[PDB]
């Protein structure tokens, strides 16, 4: 009897090969997410869990799964995992600190370009068969000579700033914890207050985690500050914005556009989360969406899976996992 | 009576005010493209013309318009304008050398990201109302650790290289006019042969003008060399590629994707040009398209128009235009 490991979502077969000598595997090698009932059934006597974005762990989950030694999260933002409750039950909780950063940064910039240049509608027009040559339309907004404001300047903020260096924009940021002035200057970043960031930015790129303090940070009052036509890009967590306020800002035309890779409906730890994305937001023309594909780059996903696998194996071996969030004796 | 200037497409009000005290303006302040005959009719007794991407000027056109002194083009690629015939008939042909570069480079990188990451299908999926959370789907290709190959390293090529500096890609290029080593080193560029460029690149970014030598340069023989899954992005001219060969490459699955801002049907100077984009190419999933919006940024278009206006005004005043493509004896 090897320790039992439940992997809640599909992974590369070579990751299964890496784990199999050490672990009895209970896998989900499909593109589907299992019911919460079935995850509980599988994890009841599991020694370990590899968890993904659709997963949620609270005290109630853990009491129902008394054999767990480690939850290895193949993700960065562990807002749906109660770390304190894990520590209390003697369960390691591990994450992936760096591997999701670059592909998410790349996508966020592509969304900003895609949103500013009306890519969805432009591509729709070409596919329709009615392109008859160059026309005066689909006039958009570029990054050259624009002010780009970042809310947050951790891993993804810095990766995005790195990638905008050749782009002719004026970069500013708001943080809970400032960069050192030397790094600011190497990247051409100026630190500003949050109100000013929203009042003065042509592109607003969110790069902050979801917590009690950032929940609905981007609300109606903050959005009412933006320059008419400002573009808002959300690659972080859905619930840092109030999507109802975002939609209202779009409909009034104060917000020029909203691009998102993440949605309030995904933030499982939120009882008052909406059950879906508002259909009126989904149908609004001044939008561009992706289904949480920030890290959806083939080579990176394998590396992310390997990182979670390694952390789990470290825990099961009686070591402190390299990427543990918590501390155990 | 002031000289007649035919402006073929809609122009910002700031530009008309600049032109009014110098020319009798025959304008087209609609967002519609007029017919070839309508242009001929208006230009028959015109001293000047402001021309745009849909316009084509050939030997017969200039013969029908003996009064022309200048054709100011609000564009970079003048492949639809017979420069030689302009020179022969003593007509200035002007362009806009730099203003289109940046917004086109921005869009091109945007297309590369969008194509690599399956943006069209991803967005359609969310819009369907069926998104229920993350799934291990839409896995694609990023620029980090990728090899990016530039065919051409002029204005747009250089601007794209500039904009990829922090992206962790290996940048290589082929050119007709090679960069000096110190510029190559400054941008982290490595010069390669065209065949090696196509054989070794994950992303192929086209940055060439269309001329006799570049017509169907990206053909079936060249596309046969690409790595499986290679992504091709075309922000320059449709006819630099053979769209039929591109489609065939997509269908066999050797080419991973094709993104384009420009299409063969736009290249009026070609008699054998296809009259539309192949419906089969339009319908292929591994594609991303824009309708020649490379420079479609409000601030930028105002400046492009002012540039073309300034060139026309300079010519009509008896000066040589700052952005003349051709040379005329004085
Ligand atoms: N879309 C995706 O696939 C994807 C991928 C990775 C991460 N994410 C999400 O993006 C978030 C940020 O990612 P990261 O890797 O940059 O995290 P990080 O922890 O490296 O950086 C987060 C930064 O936000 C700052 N911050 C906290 N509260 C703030 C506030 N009120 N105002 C301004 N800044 C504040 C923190 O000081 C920190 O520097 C993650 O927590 C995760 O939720 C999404
Ligand atoms: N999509 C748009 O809206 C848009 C905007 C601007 C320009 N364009 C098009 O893109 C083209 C390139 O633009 P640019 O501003 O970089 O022009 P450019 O003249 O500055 O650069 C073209 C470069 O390509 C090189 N070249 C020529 N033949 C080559 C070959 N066979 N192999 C490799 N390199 C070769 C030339 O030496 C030159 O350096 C323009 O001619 C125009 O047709 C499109």
């Amino acid at each position: 009897m090897l320790p039992k490991l439940v992997i809640t979502h599909r992974v590369h077969e070579e990751i299964l090969q890496l784990l199999a000598p050490h672990c009895e595997l209970i896998t989900n090698q499909t593109d589907s997410t299992l019911t919460r009932e079935e995850i509980l059934r599988r994890c009841r006597d599991a020694q370990a869990m590899m968890a993904f974005m659709p997963d949620r762990v609270d005290a109630d989950f853990l009491q129902a799964c008394p054999e767990l030694r480690v939850i290895g999260c193949a993700l960065k933002g562990f807002d749906n995992f109660d770390v304190d409750a894990c520590t209390a039950r003697g369960v390691w909780l591990t994450f992936v600190p760096d591997l999701l950063t670059v592909p998410t940064a790349e996508l966020a910039i592509g969304l900003a370009v895609g949103l500013g240049r009306h890519l969805r509608a432009a591509d729709a027009f070409v596919r329709s068969g009615k392109f008859r040559g160059w026309q005066p339309r689909f006039y958009g907004t570029g990054l050259d000579n624009a002010t780009v404001g970042f809310l947050g300047m951790g891993a993804i903020g810095l990766a995005m700033a790195d990638r905008l260096q050749g782009w002719g924009a004026t970069l500013q940021y708001h943080e809970a914890k400032a960069l050192d002035t030397q790094t600011e200057q190497r990247l051409g970043l100026r630190q500003v207050a949050c109100s000013e960031l929203f009042a003065s930015s042509d592109f607003i790129l969110l790069a902050l985690p979801l917590n009690a303090d950032t929940l609905h940070l981007v609300n109606a009052e903050l959005l009412a500050l933006v320059r008419p036509g400002a573009l808002l890009v959300n690659p972080c967590r859905g619930s840092v914005v109030d999507e109802a306020a975002v939609l209202a800002a779009l409909e009034r035309g104060q917000l020029g556009g909203y691009a998102a890779d993440v949605f309030e409906m995904e933030d499982w730890a939120r009882a008052d989360r909406p059950q879906q994305i508002d259909p009126a937001l989904l149908a609004h023309p001044n939008t561009l969406f992706t289904p949480h594909i920030g890290s959806a780059v083939r080579a990176v996903r394998l590396e992310i899976e390997r990182c979670a696998a390694q952390n789990i194996l470290q825990a099961l071996a009686g070591e402190r996992p390299i990427n543990a969030v918590n501390r155990l004796p």
